């Protein structure tokens, strides 16, 4: 009974999402649903909470909270106190922010108290959904009799999404652009990938969205969760990490945002070669002497892949560390992009370039990088979009760019009722 076949017809990704909503419409519980390789896992409640700050470590569990400092770098305090949950459980899911990639790049400083770094749950139950079968992990009855009911009864037909105006500028892209150009001009750094906030005036239902916009784009990886304070969702364009249990590392830079014509091609190719050139040099840290390569460079599948053999000295902390923030939304030379985004853009970043984690007792690590997301704290619907700005780089042009970026999300957005 803890594997249920999976009905013809019924798409993966709605049945998943529908139980998302369904499991927790009485039990006001958190979840987070991680779509990976074809199988849609949702990890529904929370059982034990890792909470990651910038000054501060906290782990909750049975409604008691242990605080702690934490000193050296973010990886290793996150590492530990993971590793911990995953001693009596099989996985854990969570998300961490821009900000934990910094402390490599020397900006720890620059965070304000209480800046959240990571959130990672081992959660109660787990429903994993694929074309394939309903496999079902320290279930109970709520969660069997909601899998029965959507069977029977069918997924809600999604509503009508609701229209929104990302025209708007509030935060001064176009300006933060032309003074990036000018350090860029200046030869303060090459590349710095810069973003904008868009504020949606009416609150979204997150799982019904998730449903209409994942018909509508076909992503490498893909989430939806609701934990702490956040409610978010995503189809992610990039696996910035991943981790197997036998060392194997990889990571695979997006190849472009196709993955006059020939101009804009050839600046993709150089800056996707200079993401790959990137990821190579920084992997190389974490890897076993002579395993770091670049086994797909741009092939049809369009995308490269950069591997490793993890080094026994190192972990998957260490090797996330290594690659963030991923090279395609931060800067080149990296420590340069990323100073500059603390300048440039609005801070913290948090869920925006970050990713969404799935962590495995054996070692496993699958991170997204999280942009083309929608996200919602206390009162507060957003979306949230940027452009690769370069020396040439023109403020109108990459504002437009930021504008066909917020399009994947923008006409699929479905208001509560
Ligand atoms: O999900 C169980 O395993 C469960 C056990 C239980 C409930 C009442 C009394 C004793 C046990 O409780 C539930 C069952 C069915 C639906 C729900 C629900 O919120 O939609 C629920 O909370
Ligand atoms: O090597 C080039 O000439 C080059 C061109 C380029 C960079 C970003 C965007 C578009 C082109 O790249 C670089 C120049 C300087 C430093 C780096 C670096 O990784 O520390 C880098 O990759
Ligand atoms: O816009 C590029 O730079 C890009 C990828 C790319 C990768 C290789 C070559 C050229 C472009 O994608 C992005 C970068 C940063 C932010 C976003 C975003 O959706 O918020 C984004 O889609
Ligand atoms: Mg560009």
């Amino acid at each position: 009974s803890s594997s249920i076949p999976m009905p013809a017809g019924v798409n993966p990704a709605d049945l998943a999402a529908e139980l998302a909503a369904v499991v927790t419409e009485s039990v006001d519980e958190d979840y987070l649903l991680y779509e990976c390789d074809g199988q849609w896992v949702l990890a529904a409640g929370v059982q034990a909470m890792v909470e990651l700050d910038s000054d501060e470590l906290r782990v909750i569990r049975d409604g008691v909270t242990r605080r702690q400092q934490w000193s050296g770098r973010p990886g290793a305090a996150l590492g530990e106190a993971v590793d911990r949950l995953l001693l009596e459980t099989d996985q854990a899911f969570g998300w961490v922010a821009f900000e934990f990639g910094v402390h490599r790049y020397g900006l720890q400083q620059r965070l304000a108290p209480h800046t959240p770094l990571a959130r990672v749950f081992s959660p109660r139950t787990r429903i994993m959904v694929s074309e394939k079968e309903i496999r079902l992990f320290d279930a109970g009855i709520r969660h069997r009799e909601a899998i029965d009911r959507l069977l029977a009864t069918g997924v809600r037909e999604v509503p009508q999404s609701r229209s929104v105006d990302v025209s708007d500028d509030p935060s001064g892209f176009r300006r933060r652009v032309a003074v990036a150009v000018d350090e860029i001009a200046a030869g303060r750094y090459h590349k710095v990938i810069l973003s904008r906030c868009v504020e949606v005036p009416f609150a979204i239902d997150f799982p019904l969205t998730y449903r209409l916009g994942r018909r509508h784009n076909t992503p490498v990886r893909s989430f939806l969760l609701q934990l702490g304070g956040i409610r978010a969702l995503g189809y992610s364009p990039e696996l910035v990490t991943a981790v197997r249990a036998d060392g194997v590392v990889i990571t695979e830079p997006l190849a472009g945002t196709r993955a006059d014509d020939l101009e804009s091609n050839s600046k993709e190719i150089v800056e996707h070669a200079i993401s790959v050139r990137s990821s190579l040099e920084e992997i190389t840290d974490i890897a076993e002497p002579g395993s770091a390569a670049v086994i797909d460079f741009m092939t049809v599948r369009l995308g490269s892949t950069i591997r490793a053999r993890l080094d026994p000295s190192s972990d998957r902390m260490a090797a996330l560390e290594a690659l963030f923030p991923a090279v395609t939304a931060s800067g080149i030379p990296k420590a340069a992009g990323v100073e500059a985004i603390f300048r440039l853009d609005e801070c913290p970043r948090g869920l925006y370039s970050g990713a969404v984690v799935m962590l495995s007792a054996d070692g496993g690590l699958d991170a997204a990088l999280t942009l083309r997301a929608a996200y919602q704290v206390g009162g507060r619907t957003w979306l949230r979009a940027g452009a690769g700005i370069i020396e040439e780089s023109e403020p109108e042009r990459e504002f437009e760019e930021t504008c066909e970026k917020l399009s994947t999300l923008t006409p699929y957005l479905v208001a509560r009722q």
